[PDB]
């Protein structure tokens, strides 16, 4: 389980949202090692898909904007929360359940 420390200890997270992630070449082993780097990172919309941006994953551009899965139910809990005064979503965690699917914890998170 790879987690945000700087999220958890500099940010207020409000709700919290999950996901899958569409991964792309080597993506999935780098993260099987745990080599990435959660800093300056954050998901938002864009033409209909949530995106998750800026996270890197050490080696394709590291640094690629990533789509990411929602099940009808959160993209509901989501959707006209993404966009608020102060608040960012931002990856807390990322892990990989029994099936194998590549999952990513969000939050809502404002300035602690
Ligand atoms: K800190």
């Amino acid at each position: 389980v790879l987690e945000n420390r700087r999220a958890r200890h500099d940010y207020e997270i409000l709700e919290t949202y999950e996901a899958g992630i569409a991964l792309k070449g080597t993506e999935v082993k780098s993260l099987r090692a745990g080599k990435v780097d959660f800093t300056g990172s954050f998901a938002r919309f864009e033409d209909g898909e949530l995106y998750l941006e800026n996270l890197y994953i050490a080696p394709v551009d590291p640094r690629r904007k990533r789509k990411l899965l929602l099940h009808k139910h959160e993209l509901r809990r989501l959707l006209g929360k993404v966009e608020q005064k102060g608040l960012t979503l931002v990856p807390l965690k990322i892990y990989f359940n029994e099936r194998g699917y590549a999952k990513v914890l969000l939050g809502l998170a404002r300035g602690k």
